[PDB]
């Protein structure tokens, strides 16, 4: 299943508040409880400047994050062709971050006048 992660979508005053609240089944190709964090960014991205990302969650494959990522700038109708997109990695230090699960959520979904809560299954 590659895990999956509870979100929290809205938006208010001109900006988008992507709030990642936790995570649960992990998996790792090794048994090892990874360092976990999430990264995600607006695609496509012109400029360049939408990459954001959460503090590491220490070995753990049930992270809980709760934390607020904001996209500021964006109208409502730039963000209908914007895709979320969200991964989350394995922070290391002796070896290459690696991957762990992601999704693909394009904006246009979402009732972007009202909030989504919601758990979305990750893929690999």
């Amino acid at each position: 299943g590659s895990g999956a992660v509870k979100l929290s979508v809205s938006y208010r005053n001109g900006t988008l508040f992507i709030m990642v609240m936790h995570i649960k089944d992990l998996v790792t190709e090794d048994g090892a409880d990874p360092n976990p964090y999430v990264k995600t960014y607006l695609l496509p991205d012109t400029h360049k400047t939408s990459k954001r990302k959460t503090k590491i969650s220490r070995k753990t494959r049930n992270p809980t994050f709760n934390e607020m990522l904001v996209y500021s700038g964006y109208s409502k109708e730039t963000l209908r062709q914007r895709e979320l997109q969200l991964s989350v990695l394995s922070a290391e230090s002796l070896r290459e971050n690696f991957f762990l699960g992601g999704i693909t959520l394009p904006l246009k979904d979402f009732n972007l006048s009202k909030e989504t809560v919601k758990w979305y299954q990750l893929t690999a």
